[PDB]
């Protein structure tokens, strides 16, 4: 049953041919980017993640923190992820307003927002009947991967890095600072981390660059942030760059209070 009962039989081969990170792999990465995120080493129990954190976003549904969109998020990836899920369903032409259908809630696309006519009460109460589907667990690591992943994989790729600390530590850095664009984000910093082609070295320096940014608002509460970077950067140290046979130093690193 292992770790591999925390995806889906699909989503397994998906992670597997895309990022070359097996079950237990990702469940480890999982494990350290939802400390920080919702303190709360139980990642699964997040695939039916469904909230209005009042951040005028919508609501933010999921594992990496996708909203249906309001006025301060005009471009949401929530509409990517349950078109997603129409797809995984079976749909010829997959779309958002397919899915919220199937699903039977009363919404739908105006522009690039999703419009939702249900309360949140009902509404999540749907997402978090979806936690345990094999469909909706798929088209949450396939967006997962469209949003922040596949970059992530590219720039370890780029460099011939391709362990699963490295590819985590960028995960957690695009997910929490963005992708691209200005100098906090995961492009900005890895264009300040040097160009060392020894993969620990590499990290190292990238990690202390984050640290230098991390706990700037919004990203993270001090010292949040700093901790966050810190779980990372302690693999590095003790050299379980694997992620593999590493649940007691898991527990360990992120044995550390939030807030």
């Amino acid at each position: 049953a292992s770790p591999d009962d925390n995806f889906s039989p699909e989503t397994l081969q998906f992670l597997r041919n895309n990022t070359g990170l097996d079950g237990e792999q990702w469940n480890n990465i999982m494990k350290l980017i939802n400390k920080p995120e919702q303190d709360d080493l139980n990642w699964i129990k997040y695939y039916g993640y469904c909230e209005d954190i009042e951040d005028e976003r919508g609501y933010t549904i999921g594992l990496f923190g996708a909203t249906t969109g309001g006025s301060r998020d005009t471009h949401p990836d929530g509409p990517d992820l349950f078109k997603a899920y129409d797809a995984a369903k079976g749909a010829s032409n997959p779309s958002a307003d397919g899915a919220l259908k199937r699903l039977g809630i009363n919404g739908k696309m105006k522009g690039s927002i999703l419009e939702i006519k249900d309360s949140e009460k009902v509404f999540c109460g749907k997402i978090k009947k979806l936690q345990n589907d094999a469909a909706w667990r798929k088209a949450m690591w396939e967006t997962f991967y469209n949003v922040y992943i596949r970059y992530s994989v590219e720039q370890a790729r780029q460099r011939g890095f391709t362990s699963a600390v490295t590819i985590g530590s960028f995960v957690d850095t695009a997910l929490n600072q963005g992708a691209t664009g200005g100098s906090d984000t995961l492009q900005g910093l890895l264009a300040r981390s040097g160009s060392s082609s020894n993969e620990k070295t590499f990290m190292k320096n990238f990690h202390a660059k984050r640290t230098l940014v991390v706990d700037t608002n919004p990203y993270n509460k001090p010292p949040n942030g700093k901790n966050r970077v810190k779980q990372w950067d302690t693999l590095v140290d003790m050299g379980k760059m694997n992620l593999k046979n590493v649940d007691s130093e898991i527990a360990q690193v992120t044995d550390w209070e939030m807030k």
